[PDB]
RNA sequence: GUUUAGAACGUCGUGAGACAGUUCGGUCCCUAUCUGCCGUGGGCGCUGGAGAACUGAGGGGGGCUGCUCCUAGUACGAGA
């Protein structure tokens, strides 16, 4: 019963719709999950990640995966600067995706983590040096 | 290179000589009349004469392409 905290690697290339991916994890291999970061669209249009507990959002520039890049933050969910920085292409999907996952999934508590019933995730991309 | 006159080899003929056999040497002229083409002028015309600036029927010129980087090690692919 060691603790475990997954990390959805290889987010640059077209992924399965992440929500069923989370459900497939927390039911096929019974561990139960609770995300910490949610990605703003995937593939050719993966733009940034939205932290859930820092309540901000980051941005990702491709082809920089050989040095630590500087973070650009658009802090605040409903801040219209985001909808002008990602676009209603994905923001309007982000809002209801969050409000569909927060209600229907679990939250994070360290003590339950240190027994193996809740594992937080962290989305990101290894070649993009982004989620690490 | 072939295709004259000199000379030697192999082969053929008694011989002069001969061989799409080989080998060394060996005189290549022309001031452009007409058509054609490239440039550049004189005459007359265009409806009184002269100095400039245009329009544009038409015609010609030009049109080649390699490596590198971003998108991206993405789509595709079990991987390479
Ligand atoms: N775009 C992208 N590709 C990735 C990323 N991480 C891994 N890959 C893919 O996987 C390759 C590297 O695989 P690697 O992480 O070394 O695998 P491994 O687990 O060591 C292989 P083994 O199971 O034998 O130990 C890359 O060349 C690429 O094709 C990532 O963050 N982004
Ligand atoms: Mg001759
Ligand atoms: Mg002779
Ligand atoms: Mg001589
Ligand atoms: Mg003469
Ligand atoms: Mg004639
Ligand atoms: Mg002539
Ligand atoms: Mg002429
Ligand atoms: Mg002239
Ligand atoms: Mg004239
Ligand atoms: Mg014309
Ligand atoms: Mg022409």
């Amino acid at each position: 019963d060691t603790p475990i905290l997954t990390f959805m690697n290889k987010l640059d290339r077209d992924i399965r719709d992440p929500m069923e991916l989370l459900d497939e994890v927390e039911n096929e291999l019974k561990i139960g999950c609770a995300p910490i970061t949610w990605p703003i669209g995937c593939g050719k249009l993966f733009k940034g990640v939205y932290h859930l507990y820092k309540d901000e959002t980051y941005l990702y520039q491709s082809g920089k995966g050989h040095t630590i890049q500087e973070v650009r933050i658009v802090k605040g969910l409903n801040n219209p600067d985001l909808d002008a920085a990602v676009g209603e292409d994905l923001a309007q999907q982000l809002r209801d995706e969050l409000e569909l996952v927060k209600g229907a999934s679990n939250e994070f508590d360290k003590e339950l983590f240190l027994a193996g019933e809740i594992t937080p995730v962290f989305f990101g991309t290894a070649l993009g040096n982004f989620g690490v």
